[PDB]
C-alpha cells in the first residue's frame, strides 16, 4: 500500500516532468538576454553610452557623440529580457534554475556568456567569491535537487569535466599531463558526443566540485598576467552531466549542463566564434543542415544544441562609450536572432 | 515512515498544479474555438458555402453567389482551433479536460457553446446518449479525479444547482416550486456571488447527478414543443462546484464548473449582447466590467474575473442560407483574438 505513495510519487513527478518541458517549450527554448554593466571606480572618468530602456525587454543605446549621431541613425533592440546594472547575480539564476531541473529530467541545456572583453560573462559564468556566479549557484541547487529524488527511487550520479578551446585545441584543465582529445560519437549513442582522453571526475558534493572548479582555473595557469591575449581570447567549457537511474523500474534519465565562457567577441580563433553564431541561426530557420562540424565549438555542444535541447545565451555589455562600436555589434546579433524566430 | 515521503506528495502534486496554471496561462485562458457542423439527411439540398481551411487554426467562407462573393472582400477568420464535420466528441474534449483540472485546482471555469439556432450548441455541451457532450464527460473526469485525489488526503465535494434564464429571469430547474430567486453578494466573499432559494443537491457520483441532469431536463418543459421561441431563446446555466477539503493541514481548495448553453444568436438579447460585451472587454484589460447589467454576466462575474478560465465554441451551419449570420458569428471571434 505504501507503494501507492511511492508509486504515485513516482507519477506526480512524471506528470510535472511534462507540465515543465512544455512550459519550457512555449516560454522558449532558445532565448537571448542581455545583461549591462555598472562601471567601476576604475572608469569613473569614462565615457558611456545612453541607455534608453523602453519597456523591460527593450533597450536602446546611443553614442553621446551628437555629431555620428546622424549617420548611424537608430539602435533598438529587443531580448526575452534585459539586465541592467542593477541586476543581482540570484537575477540571472532564476532565467537559470528550470532549465536546470529540465536537464535532471533528461534534456541538454547550453549557458552562454557572449560578449566584447570586458563586458561580464567570466563575472556571469563564475563570478565572485562575494557575488558567485551561474555556475556555483547551479552546483548547489542541482544537489540539493538530488537530495530529494532519493526518495523518489532515482540514483543520481554527476560526471564534470573542464576544459578550454584555445586556437580549434582542445586542452583538458584538470590535468597537466598534456595528451591528444579528440571529439568522437558515444558508443551508444551516434547522436552523443564523447571527448577522447578526457579526466571526468564524478563529483562527491559542492566541496569536491568547488575544488574541481579551483583546481581547473588554476591549471588554466590564466595568464591573463603579460599577454593575455590567451584567456580573453579562448572558450572555456564547463560540463556536468546528470545521470539518473531509477533500478526496480529500470529506466534512466540521462541530461547534461553545458557552461560556457565564452571568448570575447571583439576585433582586431574567431573560427569557433563565427561557427557557433552560424549554428544558432541556422537551427532557428529550422535549416535542414546544420554545420555542426565546421569547429570545436559546435562540434562539441552539437547533441546540446539539438531538438528538445534548451539554450540560455547572455550578451553582456559595457556601458561605455569608447565599448559602443563593439557593444552594438554584441547587440545585433541578438537582434539578426529574434528576426529568425519570425 | 510515511510521513516525510506523502509530505512530498502534497509538495509534489502543488508543484504540479502551479505548473498546469502556467501552461493554462500562456496557452490562453481565454480561447475562442470554432465547430462547424456537416448538413443532415434532412438538407442535402441545402446550399452551401465554400469553407476554405487555410491552416489549422483559421478558415475562409464563401458566399457561393460568385455574384455576392465578388462584392465583399473575402470572409477569412482564425480561432484558438477549429472542428470540422468530421470532428468526434471526444475531440472537442481535450480542449475541456484541462480547465476540468483548473476547476479541482481552484479556479473557476467557464465553457460557453454559442452561435445561431441549428448550429450545434445543444449537440456540443449535451450531446445525445449516442454520442455524450462536454458536460456528461465533465462529470466522469470529474469523478475519476477525485477518486485519486483522497490518496492525497484531500476530499471533494461537489455541489451541482441546474439553471434557466428567460427573459432577465431566473428558473430553477430542479424544483416546480416556483420560487423568487436573487443574485447577491456571497458572505464569505464580495466578490463571489450566491443565488437565493436555489436546490443545490450535492452529487453523489454519475448516476446521481445524469439523474439530476434529465430532471433539470424535463423540468425544462419548454415551448420547444408548442412555441419555441422558449428553449431556443434561454440561457441554461449548469454549475458545479467543486470544494476540496485537506485535514491534517487545514486549507481548502474551491473552484467551480460552469456550463453555460446558451440561447441562440440571431439578431433575448439583453444577456447573449451584454456576455459578448464583457468577454471583449477582458481581452481589453478594460477597467470596469459590467457585469451587473445582466442576469447571466451578474451570475457568471466570479468565473469570468482574473484567474478565471474560459472556453467559447462558436458553431456555425455550413449553408448558404446561414451565410450572412455564419459571419457575424465569426466576427465576434475575429475580435476576441
Ligand atoms: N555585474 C557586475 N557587477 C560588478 N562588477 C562587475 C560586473 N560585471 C563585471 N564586473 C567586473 O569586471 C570583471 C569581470 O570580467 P568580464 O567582463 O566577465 O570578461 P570578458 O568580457 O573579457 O569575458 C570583474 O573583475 C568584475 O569586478
Ligand atoms: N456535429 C454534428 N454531427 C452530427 N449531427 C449534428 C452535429 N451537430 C449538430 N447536429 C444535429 O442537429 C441537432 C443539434 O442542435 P443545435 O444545432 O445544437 O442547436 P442551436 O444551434 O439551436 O443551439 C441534433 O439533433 C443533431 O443530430
Ligand atoms: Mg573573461
Ligand atoms: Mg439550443
Amino acid at each position: 500500500e505504501l507503494e501507492t505513495c511511492k508509486e504515485q510519487l513516482f507519477q506526480s513527478n512524471m506528470e510535472r516532468k511534462e507540465l515543465h518541458n512544455t512550459v519550457m517549450d512555449l516560454r522558449g527554448n532558445i532565448r537571448v538576454f542581455c545583461r549591462i554593466r555598472p562601471p567601476l571606480e576604475s572608469e569613473e572618468n569614462r565615457m558611456c553610452c545612453t541607455w534608453t530602456y523602453h519597456d523591460e525587454s527593450t533597450v536602446e543605446l546611443q553614442s553621446i557623440d551628437a555629431q555620428a549621431k546622424s549617420k548611424m541613425g537608430q539602435q533598438i533592440f529587443s531580448f526575452d529580457q534585459v539586465f541592467h546594472p542593477l541586476s543581482s547575480q540570484s537575477d540571472i539564476f532564476e532565467m537559470v534554475s528550470p532549465l536546470i531541473q529540465s536537464a535532471l529530467d533528461g534534456y541538454n541545456i547550453c549557458i552562454f556568456a557572449y560578449g566584447q572583453t570586458g563586458s561580464g560573462k567570466t563575472y556571469t559564468m563564475d563570478g565572485v567569491p562575494e557575488s558567485v556566479g551561474v555556475i556555483p549557484r547551479t552546483v548547489d541547487l542541482l544537489f540539493d535537487s538530488i537530495r530529494g529524488y532519493r526518495n523518489l527511487g532515482w540514483e543520481y550520479e554527476i560526471k564534470a569535466t573542464f576544459l578550454e578551446i584555445y586556437n580549434e585545441v582542445l586542452y583538458d584543465l584538470l590535468s597537466n599531463e598534456q595528451k591528444d582529445m579528440e571529439i568522437r560519437m558515444a558508443k551508444n549513442n551516434k547522436n552523443d558526443i564523447y571527448v577522447s582522453n578526457i579526466t571526468e571526475e564524478t563529483v562527491l558534493d559542492p566541496n569536491h566540485l568547488r575544488h574541481l572548479m579551483h583546481t581547473a582555473k588554476m591549471n588554466r595557469a590564466t595568464a591573463s598576467t603579460a599577454g593575455n591575449e590567451r584567456s580573453s581570447r579562448s572558450h572555456a567549457v564547463t560540463k556536468l552531466e546528470l545521470i539518473g537511474r531509477h533500478a526496480e523500474k529500470q529506466e534512466i534519465s540521462v541530461g547534461s549542463i553545458n557552461l560556457v565562457d565564452l571568448a570575447g567577441s571583439e576585433s582586431p580563433i574567431n573560427r569557433s566564434l563565427s561557427e557557433l553564431t552560424n549554428v544558432i541561426l541556422a537551427l532557428l530557420q529550422k535549416q535542414d543542415h546544420i554545420p555542426y562540424r565546421n569547429s570545436k565549438l559546435t562540434h562539441l555542444l552539437m547533441p546540446s544544441l539539438g531538438g528538445n535541447s534548451k539554450t540560455l545565451m547572455f550578451i553582456n555589455v559595457s556601458p561605455f562609450q569608447d565599448c559602443f562600436q563593439e557593444s552594438v555589434k554584441s547587440l545585433r546579433f541578438a537582434a539578426s536572432v529574434n528576426s529568425c524566430k519570425m
